[PDB]
């Protein structure tokens, strides 16, 4: 959008979602750095919140590839985004909250939220 703007939007969404979930600052820092404790209830809620706020996840927890493509296209090369979408779209997680932390874990192997601050 401007990388400076994506960085700001990411900070805003991390702030709003931390308040909405009550996730500890340490656990939120771990998610931001790409160290996702997938089984943690508050990590799941925080991941779900960030994804829904970027419309990557719709209100029914339906995965929207357009949402993740829009974001990722600004950080990584075209073919890597295609690879990301294939990997992330095919995650076998039947639980929606566990799907959300696993989704953020999948995206994070390509680009962590913290890495965007470098940028």
């Amino acid at each position: 959008m401007t990388i400076e703007e994506l960085k700001t939007r990411l900070h805003t969404e991390q702030s709003v979602c931390k308040t909405e979930t009550g996730i500890d600052q340490q656990k939120a820092n771990d998610v931001i750095e790409g160290n996702i404790d997938v089984e943690d209830k508050k990590v799941q809620l925080y991941c779900e919140c960030i994804l829904k706020n970027f419309n990557i996840l719709d209100k029914n927890n339906v995965f929207k590839p357009q949402g993740i493509k829009a974001v990722m296209e600004l950080l990584i090369d075209e073919n890597s985004v295609k690879q990301l979408v294939s990997d992330c779209s095919t995650i076998s997680e039947e639980n929606p909250h566990l799907k959300a932390s696993k989704l953020v874990q999948c995206v994070s192997k390509y680009k962590t939220m913290k890495s965007v601050d470098f940028l």
